[PDB]
């Protein structure tokens, strides 16, 4: 698809059976979504971001679908206001910027 | 262009006449950049993002060139880590995120 951002860029996810809504975020380099059970060990990270860090756990090799296309990778879960998707599973879906 | 993700899109701007580099930011709304004295009123704004919200300086009608391409449109200055430029300015250039 393409998107234009005269609007937030969100999309459906489907994470851990269960349908969210995300930001397709450039300026991200991760993957954070906001708090929930996923299956799995996890280990405390923190990230930063505008305003300072949060504490986050980190899942690895999770399964995601964004608009029906699979990535498997790295999701970090915590207090975030938004769910965002980052560069790390953006280049899997093979998104690109255009102008 | 098209820009992959496999690094950050980092770009080079004009804005008063000096290059600077900045990122190109799908998920911020607005754009953001490093402290610098512009001529010009501004009025006071906060602006969060992951970890809190900081303090900025809002000037309206800055004209700023992303790769070749003018935009125009409201700043906000203050101690970012990093030069955002956000929707409100890449839809002026015609960015698209394509999968
Ligand atoms: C710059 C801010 C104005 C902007 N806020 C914003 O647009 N809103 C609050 C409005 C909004 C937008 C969407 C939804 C709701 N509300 C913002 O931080 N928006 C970010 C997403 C977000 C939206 C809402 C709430 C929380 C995060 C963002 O798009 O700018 C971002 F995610 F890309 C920001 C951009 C950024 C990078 C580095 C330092 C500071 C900022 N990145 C981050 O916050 C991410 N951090 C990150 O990628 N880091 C630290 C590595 C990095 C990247 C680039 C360069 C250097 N270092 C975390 C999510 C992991």
């Amino acid at each position: 698809p393409q998107i234009t951002l005269w609007q937030r860029p969100l999309v459906t996810i489907k994470i851990g059976g269960q349908l969210k809504e995300a930001l397709l975020d450039t300026g991200a380099d991760d993957t954070v979504l906001e708090e929930m059970s996923l299956p799995g060990r996890w280990k405390p990270k923190m990230i930063g971001g505008i305003g300072g860090f949060i504490k986050v756990r980190q899942y690895d090799q999770i399964l995601i679908e964004i608009c029906g296309h699979k990535a498997i990778g790295t999701v970090l879960v915590g207090p975030t206001p938004v769910n965002i998707i980052g560069r790390n599973l953006l280049t899997q879906i093979g998104c690109t910027l255009n102008f």
